[PDB]
């Protein structure tokens, strides 16, 4: 026919929905697990047999040895970070990864000064308007700006004539230094490492378009696309400008891997039982209080790197329904249900009210979102432990009702109930 | 089910494939005709009853009064140009357009200084490396760079508090002036016009995501997406950096309109009987000679604005097959076949040879593409006039064989044979 269809896992809120958990579960067999958009700031945690992992650039499937890990063209790479990451997991018992990895010759490079400028930009907007993005300061934003301007460099440029490279690498550095003359650049220093990376990389690089084409039109295969960040952090559809700079939405799978929509199959939306956000920006259901401290506590909602806790809030169906409109989820994975085990009552946002009147849709302007009153619906808690559930019957009543509530209001079937952090901690409803 | 599926028209070469011709034909009835990526530099020519049109930002369907013209979020708008355009067609007998148009509150704004910087950037790369992009100098590149950086402004920001707007508009101006301090900006001058535009715009603007969702999940409708630019000009898959700054490929339809892949139906690839390119960059089959002058002449291959002729070359199946891999065309529209009426023999590129050996795939690095030897296949010309054909039988033998050749080597059915410039000048094969 048209070939094999890919299976997509996407974040439906503001990140940290537990995507790594769903990816790792779906990859166990999968022939190919890939990354299509974003940079080394995914923070996809994978727990498998008392062995916790923190992948940021490498596909969450880099574990599975039978499968091949792929990084599409829509991804931005800061080589240093790449190896720094592989080596940290290389110590947790990860070997031979470099043999089952393939990089797309069309992906862009995040240069040291790129991560530099991110910081400047962030601190600049900081001491001027007393408000910044909340960036992870990993140059993703500036790398993408370079990409759009067509001044940034790609994997295929690094492997070609290192002499034509260096020249461009020089000019781009000087350009950025014009945005912030305070920015210093160890030109020949970074160029030095870069070329070392070149030879370290060369064996893994290939043509991505051709690659993915073969896999989808050759003999039947199972391809897994791991979305990064989330729906409301989408450069186009998120709470702009408090968003990342890539299309975390379904479209990015096409633009990032070079495959047509008809080769996209199941698109799973990972939904966390409650809402979190890291960084500046509106958060209608934010709960800066006892409850928010509780969610944040029981759900370990903190920077897996800097220890910075994330803002916590009740589940918000407004952003969820908005996300579905854009991604067209075929099913959902509801995670961290257990986090709600202890609450007597659980609130969930059903709509927004601006001046006593119910708004019709998710507002484009983030500033408006900061003034809405949230209309909640209070639900009965199951006040019990679910960490041991492994089938729909084990979950108590109110628990099941909570799953149905999400299912019903989104109009999308929940295919998975995350009730723990380990692989085994899922419950496949169907 | 999942709703109505959209019909997409995309360029398969380097632009000017005659997309406006296929759009206008497909829109005649269509309920909605939209634009998803790019800015006011589409140059989609529409000929209907001795009345020629040159649309650049307005959908080629803005003509059809029964239908609604839509501009998605992935599009970048330079308001001045918008009205300048509508008024030029307003003089060709276009009225009430402003009532059947709808702008997405999430689309980005191309500011006067943006088009400014484009020029500087172009001339800069000019007198330094003696080689630039070949840009249309309409600020598309800098607007997208701003978008990625999250410093650019959107339609929804212009309509909101003009006081919070102006402030941001000021800082962005000052930032660009740091890239080129030679750049001057009539700050309060442009801000002046802008606000005038605001009120002129307000009635046409809406929420795009909601809008398109309604149309695809409400009662059945026929939606037409008009791709701009082309496959090999794609920021991700084109001959980077000699490309435009948007995803002209199928993915951009999802990212630009906010609709999921399953809502994408027929994706038609417009293919011109020969190849053209405007701007710097590799062009394997370029024919700087008698033939190239002939194609360029008979096919009127020149800037519909500046009179700049486009580079002309034989049809090249390498880029075509590469394009199909990314867009997944369901059918093709082969245009300007008549242009070949007079040739005795017609050559077409089947593959690339680097150092006597046949390359396996379309090279990511544009520099490599500049060194390939083209392997051609010479075909018999029909040496006859086809401008009058209106059915598959009318076309002479070699003509039909030429259509089959394209069909066969791309593995995609040709559903349309453009043999003239007027609406009636098509031949629907099936
Ligand atoms: N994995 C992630 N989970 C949650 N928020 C994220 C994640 N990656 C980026 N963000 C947010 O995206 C915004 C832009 O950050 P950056 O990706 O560094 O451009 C900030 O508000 C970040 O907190
Ligand atoms: N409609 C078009 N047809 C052909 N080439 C185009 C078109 N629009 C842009 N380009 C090319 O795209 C490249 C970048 O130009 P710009 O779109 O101004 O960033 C140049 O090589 C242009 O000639």
């Amino acid at each position: 026919a048209t070939g094999s269809r890919v299976t997509v896992v996407l974040g439906a809120q503001w990140g940290d929905e537990g995507k790594g958990k769903v990816v790792d579960l779906l990859a166990t067999d999968a022939d190919i697990v890939s990354r299509c958009q974003g940079g080394n700031n995914a923070g996809h945690t994978v727990v498998v047999d008392g062995k916790e992992y923190d992948f940021h650039l490498l596909p969450s499937g880099i574990i599975n040895t039978k499968a091949v890990s792929f990084i599409g063209n829509g991804v931005v790479i800061h080589l240093p970070g790449l190896f720094e990451e592989a080596e940290k997991n290389e110590k947790k018992g990860l070997k031979d990864w470099e043999k089952r990895l393939i990089i797309s010759d069309r992906a862009h490079l995040v240069f040291d000064f790129h991560q530099a400028v991110d910081g400047l930009q962030e601190v600049q907007r900081q001491a001027q308007e007393g408000k910044n993005i909340g960036t992870t300061k990993k140059g993703i934003g500036p790398t993408y700006s370079s990409k759009a301007a067509r001044t940034g460099l790609r994997i295929c440029d690094l492997l070609s004539d290192f002499d034509e490279f260096s020249a461009r690498f020089k000019n781009l550095a000087h350009q950025h230094q014009s945005m912030f003359p305070t920015l210093e650049i160890d030109v020949e220093g970074q160029l030095k490492r870069l070329k070392g990376f070149a030879e370290r990389i060369r064996p893994m690089v290939r043509d991505g378009v051709y690659f993915m084409y073969e896999a989808l039109h050759g003999p039947p295969k199972k391809v897994l696309v791991e979305g990064a960040n989330a729906a409301l952090l989408d450069i186009d559809f998120g709470t702009y400008p408090f968003v990342t700079s890539s299309n975390c939405t379904v479209g990015g799978v096409c633009t990032g891997l070079g495959i047509p929509p008809q080769n996209i199959g199941d698109v799973y939306g990972v939904v966390k039982a409650y809402t979190t956000r890291v960084g500046i920006g509106a958060f209608p259901t934010e709960q800066i209080n006892e409850i928010g401290d509780l969610l944040q506590n029981r759900g370990h909602e903190w920077g897996v790197t800097t220890g910075r806790k994330r803002r916590c809030g009740w589940l918000d169906l407004m952003i969820l329904r908005y996300a579905h409109m854009v991604n067209g989820f075929t099913a959902l994975a509801l995670t961290k249900l257990d986090i709600l085990d202890v609450l007597s009552e659980i609130k969930v946002g059903i709509s927004y009210k601006l001046n006593g009147k119910r708004i019709p849709y998710f507002p484009a302007n983030q500033e408006i979102l900061q003034k809405v009153e949230v209309e909640y619906e209070t639900l009965p808690g199951w006040k019990a432990d679910t960490t041991g559930a492994r089938k729909w019957e084990d979950l108590p009543p109110q628990a099941q009702s909570y799953v149905r509530f999400v299912e019903n209001h989104m109009g999308v079937a929940v295919k998975w109930v995350g009730v723990g952090k380990s692989r085994e901690s899922m419950i496949q409803l169907f």
